[PDB]
Parts: structure tokens; C-alpha cells; sequence
């Protein structure tokens, strides 16, 4: 049987050997990752699943355990716009909620919604490599705007977005991880958010705001979502219990003008039915009672150390000619080399040496920087955090030698 | 704002009013429901699951709440190939297993991953619904063959397939849900089976087989699945978790050749990253330590007394011109009333006699056919059942002298 004459023009396409390439590097014996993108499963707040899954069985069987609606668990629903309401003081007069199988899904139900082929999206340069797996399948015309320290380059953006006004072309949706970026770990600025919101309004698009990390900021000041300003539904915002509670259950959530969620609904009920329901359950207590609000300092507790510790390594080894970002949260580090290294071709060096990273190339839409990198320190104690660095600090400088 | 603008092609295209109408009136006051679609509660074994979940928390926290491999958690696929090969006696050589979010996932991935617009598809008419909405989405040509006792008229299917084949026209998928049919009940005969691979041998197509029921035979003689007369990979298998644990995990599998899996599993990774890892380690232990095997007669035993009362009120109350199909498993039964009767239009009229189905138009692409009624008995009680079916036929009675 030849498979490949069944497989549509999309499926053709796809592939993932640059994945496993990867994977094949990083999982090589003797090697500390830093390239991984994970939570440490100590963060996972196991005794207290183990209490609400028990409670949520015992008094809540039949509506854990059979389907629920598309839109999501509606006690859930109700909880989450409660906590989001006081945490963040969001104005919640035009927010619905809906639940979905992750973040990951609203990227994809993002692209089903609005994006037809040709279609100008932007993301920042660098940006989430899943929600640039998620966009690419619906062929938008990807523009992409350059970070600093203070996040988006919003003025960068503006410039652009006058450029395709005059070019008679429109963006419908602006992609931005606002706070301790993957793979980055800058924040935008609180100015750079209001600022953000003019723009929407004034070059009419919508705004797409990821906040995996909202809840983890280890220092610095806090940094309110761009959604707290949005007070006509110019943002749609990506919440998850992925690294606040647990990334197994898939269970994110989206607060947006009540237009966008039925159509998000509509086009998730042909996917997958509904998110979930005995993790919604859970994730419903975990929220409504409180334990969600007592968690997260032991979460910041717990990561803030290795924050500590991958920035104090880097100040300590790394050469000159190396730079980083300060994140104040999240789990992600990036490092800038000189120019004219390319820590793609630079990984087998590192391996060799005991070291594992994130080639920075596959973050940006047409992988065109390739000095960089992403490091991660949630997964890893302080001590091998700092041996790892040590390893990274050698690969470079002999890296240096070469040109 | 004006959100319309924004919405792509395809969003501007679906929506919702038809089931929202459906739902309106299923859901008014003093009705007995025989239109939904839903395994009863009390077969969910929630002691078991209780169990099984404090287990799985105090053995197998960290692989139960991390993230997984988009193809699924190893020891769940592995269990469940040992469970199918055994249970079904399937050649396992040129078999791979992947879990998705349901098996409804698997029917949107089939979708991207084989259907170009335009290209043919074959479903039996009547079909599920949901595999309608998922395919649509991806618009190919519908063609749709009847069915019998027997399940799909294969003999029209090679009818089909030769006109189609003079046409310069091929079917990439024929798509059947071979066992207790949703919505009709019927069950495709051993010997449609092996003439059904014949055929996709022969005319060069896949064949996605549903097989939600398939452990849910209450009577007559055992019908392996199409599954199990294949031994090149021209089967796609689709199980899930949903009637024979519950719904609420959003647990699925799909049995196939290698090289489908793996396009299968890069085209859910954008999708949803893994399915719920959580629901992942507790189906594990369900299906290896022998707990479904356990649970799967208890069902039966819950069910087909059920499945009884209905066929038993049918025979009883309706008049004579009202046929309906004799499931041997399942969840469904089909009810055909004389030519003429829009069971559409006549629903307003049962309701108002206390009792709803699902109108049968919405079964068939065409929405074509419109003296069809689908009827679920594993929901309620064998009385409510009775007095449900006894309603519904003075409101057939009526409804056959209109015209
Ligand atoms: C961690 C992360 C997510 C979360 O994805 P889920 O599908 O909810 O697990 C989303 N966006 C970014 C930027 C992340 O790094
Ligand atoms: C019940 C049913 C399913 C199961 O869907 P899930 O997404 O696994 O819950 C699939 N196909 C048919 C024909 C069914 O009736």
C-alpha cells in the first residue's frame, strides 16, 4: 500500500525531523539539558489533587465523569472569571470564558477562527514555537517585531503597521507572550501595553495575549496583562493550568468578547467535543477554594532560586562578548552570542561537552538568527544549573576560536 | 468592534442555530428525552477510578501530571495493543497505537491529514454526526451509501466505486461505524466485513472504522471488527474510553499502519500538544489490571435491559406503517415512519406530548430524508422508556392523519 498518495496537500507538508534531531542530542547520556521547556514536577501540588479528586468523585461524580459542553465546566467558567476579575482587576462586562485542551488549542482554534491563507498575523522576533506550529498550518503571512528588555519594540510595530496601511494591507491579529516571554523572558512594559491597546483601536486588529506566566513574577513590579486595560474586547487572553497546577491535565482557558467565544466554541466542538471534564472538576475546586491562590508562592519559592542561580552562573562564567536576558519570572533565559556563531551548528560541540540548549534559530518564523539560544532553569537544581553554565561557558569560548 | 471582520472563510461559514434549536426543546419542561447521546452514570465505574487515581497520585505523580508525547502515554498504547490483540485477535504486525483527545480528535486528524476540498469520502447514510461536522470542515464530496439489517450496502458500494473509478474519480476514505450504528444501530455482517477490504484492496482506499460500541454486544453472534480481517494497514481503527470507562476523560485510541500514525501525530501536536496525561496513567491501569475487562459485562447488564424495554414498547405501542431497526448492542435504535412524515416538523408536536428524539434529517449530508428518528435507550429507566415510547406513538398516530 502506498500511504503517502492518501495524504492531503497540508499533511504533505508537515513534518518533524528537526524535532527529533533535537531530542536525539539533548537525551545523549551524560548531558545537563537546559533545553527543555517543562515545569518541575515539585511544583505539582500532588497531595492536594489526590484531595480534590477524591471530593470530586464523591460529590461530584456524574458531572466529572460525562461529557461536558463545548464552551467548558461551567462551575469552572464562573471560578476562573471570579479569580481573573479580583487578581488582575480585568473589566469583565464584554468577557466570556470558555475552556479549552490547553492553550496550545486556542492557538489552533485562533487560526481556524481567523486566519485564511495570506492573511498578515504578527508574533515577535523571537516568539513560542508552538503557536508558530499552530499559525503556519492556516498559511498567514507572518510579520514579525524585534524585543528588548521592555518586551515588543511597540513603536517598531507601529511603524510597521503604518507601512501596510499604505500598502493597503491590514493585520488582523497581533501574537504577543506579554510577560516572562518563551523564549525570551522579557516582559512588555506596562506603558508598551496601554500603548499596545491604541494601536489596536487605531489600526483596528485584535490582540492575542498568551499569560502561561502571568502568575509567576519572582521580582521586579508587577506587570498587570494587557487585558486588564482592554475594556472593549480588543484582547483575547490565554490563561492555563499548566504551570500553576499541572501540565497533564489540559485545561487552559480563554477570556474574550462573548463574538470571538462563540465562534472559538463552534469551531472546538467538531475537534475534540469539550476539554476535559474530570480535569475541569478538579481544576474547579483547585480554583474556587483557594489552594490555586496558597500554591503559587510555594511555586515562586520554589523557582526563584534557580532564577537566581542560572543568572549568577552566567555573570560568573560566560566570556565577554556574551549578553542575556534579566527574566524577573516565567522559566526561560536567552543568550546572545557574537555575531557570526550559529548555535545550531554549535550543539554537537555543546553535547560533546555536556551541555544541552535551544538552538534560538526555530523561534523565529524564518529561523534568520542564529546567535542565540534558550536556556531553561525550572527543571534543574541550582547546583547543576551552575555546572551546566560552566559547560556552556567552555563550548563558547572555544566556539569564539573558531572564527 | 466589529468582530465579523475579522472571522475567516471558514468561520463565517459555521455555526450553531440548529442544534441550540434542538436542545430548546429537548430541554422543555416535563419531556421525556429519547433524543440524547449519552452513556448512563451509573455504568461509570467511579470506585474503581477512585482507585485507580489515589494509585496513579501516590505511584506515578510525575508521568501522570507532566506533559506527554503527542503520540500518548507508552504504557496506555502498550496496554491497549496487548488488550486489542487479544480481545479481537488483530494482526498487530503493521499496527502502531496513538491516543488522541477522544475519538473525535481522531476523525478531525483523519480530516486534515487525508482531505483535500473536493476530494470523495464515503459515509453510510444515515452517519454520525459528528463525523460529518468534523470532514465538512475539510470540504470534501460526500458519498453516502444506505444500509440494511446488515449494516452498508456494500453491493452499492462497489456499484459506487466502478462508477466513480469510470469517472476518473477516486475515494481516498470510506468512513463506518461498523458496529451498532450511531444513529441507526445496525451492525455491518462478517461477510460485508471481508468484502469491504476487498474492495479498498481492489479500489485503492482506507477505511476509517468507528468502533465506539464495539464491547457493547448484548445479543446475537459476535462480529469481529473490520479491524481484525486486516493485515496490511488498510484499516484505521478508532476506540475510545468513552462508553466502556467514561466520556469525561476524553480518552481515544487509533490502531494503524505506522505511516498514518506518525502523520496523524504531527498534525496533533499543533492541535493540543498530548491528550491529558492524567486521564492517560488512569485508563493505563483500567485496561492492564484487568478492571475493564471486569466492567465491560457489568455494562452489558446494565444496558440491555434497556435496550429490551425499547424494542419491547416499540412492538407494544406503535401503529402499524412505523418500522425500526433491532440493535444487538449499542445505544441507538432507528425509527422509520411512513413517507410523507416530517419528524423534523413533528417535534414541536411530541414535545407537546411530553416526549423528544432526534430528528433524523441531520444524519445524512444532504439533510435528505425526512421520515427518520433516532432513539436512545441506555439514559433512562426501562418504565420512563415505555411511557417515553407509548408518547411518542399516539403523537405518530396524530401526526399520520395530518396527511
Ligand atoms: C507553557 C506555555 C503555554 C502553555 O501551553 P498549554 O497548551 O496550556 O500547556 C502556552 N504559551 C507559552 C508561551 C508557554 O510557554
Ligand atoms: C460515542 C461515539 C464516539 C465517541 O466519541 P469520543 O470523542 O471518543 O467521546 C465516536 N463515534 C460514534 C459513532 C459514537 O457514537
Amino acid at each position: 500500500i502506498n500511504f503517502d498518495s492518501f495524504f492531503s496537500e497540508k499533511a504533505m507538508l508537515m513534518k518533524a525531523s528537526e524535532v527529533r534531531e533535537l531530542l536525539k542530542l539533548v537525551e545523549t547520556s551524560d548531558v545537563i539539558s537546559l533545553a527543555g521547556g517543562l515545569p518541575a514536577p515539585e511544583t505539582f501540588p500532588v497531595e492536594t489533587i489526590k484531595k480534590i479528586a477524591v471530593e470530586v468523585l464523591e460529590e461530584h461524580a456524574d458531572k466529572a465523569l460525562q461529557y461536558g459542553t463545548t464552551k467548558g465546566f461551567t462551575p469552572l467558567r464562573l471560578a476562573l472569571a471570579r479569580w481573573m476579575e479580583k487578581r488582575y482587576d480585568i473589566p469583565m462586562s464584554k468577557v466570556e470564558i470558555m475552556t479549552v485542551a490547553g492553550s496550545q488549542q486556542a492557538l489552533d482554534l485562533i487560526g481556524r477562527v481567523f486566519l485564511n491563507p495570506g492573511d498578515p498575523i504578527v508574533v515577535e522576533a523571537p516568539t513560542y514555537l508552538a503557536a508558530i506550529q499552530a499559525f503556519k498550518y492556516y498559511d498567514p503571512e507572518f510579520i514579525s517585531i524585534p524585543l528588548d528588555d521592555k518586551g515588543m519594540r511597540v513603536d517598531l510595530l507601529e511603524e510597521k503597521l503604518e507601512e501596510l496601511r499604505k500598502q493597503g494591507k491590514r493585520v488582523k491579529i497581533v501574537y504577543t507572550v506579554s510577560t516572562f516571554q518563551n523564549p525570551a523572558g522579557v516582559t512588555m512594559s506596562v506603558d508598551r501595553r496601554k500603548k499596545l491597546l491604541e494601536l489596536a483601536n487605531e489600526y483596528d486588529f485584535l490582540i492575542v495575549e498568551d499569560g502561561p506566566y502571568s502568575e509567576l513574577r519572582y521580582s521586579g513590579e508587577p506587570t498587570p496583562p494587557i487585558k486588564h486595560f482592554d475594556d472593549y474586547g480588543r484582547v483575547i487572553y490565554l490563561g492555563t493550568f499548566s504551570k500553576i497546577l499541572a501540565p497533564g491535565f489540559r485545561i487552559g482557558w480563554v477570556a474574550a468578547h462573548p463574538h470571538l467565544i462563540r465562534k472559538m466554541e463552534i469551531a472546538k466542538q467538531s475537534i475534540d467535543l469539550c476539554t476535559n471534564t474530570f480535569g475541569q472538576a478538579i481544576a474547579w475546586k483547585y480554583v474556587e477554594n483557594g489552594y490555586l491562590d496558597e500554591h503559587i508562592p510555594k511555586i515562586i519559592e520554589f523557582y526563584k532560586p534557580r532564577r537566581d542561580a542560572m543568572l549568577e552562573a552566567l555573570e560568573e562564567y560566560m566570556p565577554e562578548g556574551v549578553e542575556w536576558t534579566k527574566p524577573e519570572g516565567g522559566m526561560f533565559v536567552r543568550v546572545t552570542l557574537p555575531e557570526g556563531i550559529d548555535t545550531k551548528l554549535m550543539m554537537e560541540r555543546a553535547v560533546a561537552k555536556g551541555v544541552a540548549y535551544v538552538p534560538g534559530e526555530a523561534f523565529f518564523v524564518h529561523r534568520d538568527k542564529k546567535n542565540t539560544m534558550r536556556l531553561n532553569f525550572t527543571y534543574v537544581p541550582e547546583e547543576t544549573i551552575r555546572e551546566g553554565v560552566r559547560r556552556l561557558a567552555e563550548t563558547i569560548k572555544e566556539e569564539m576560536k573558531r572564527v
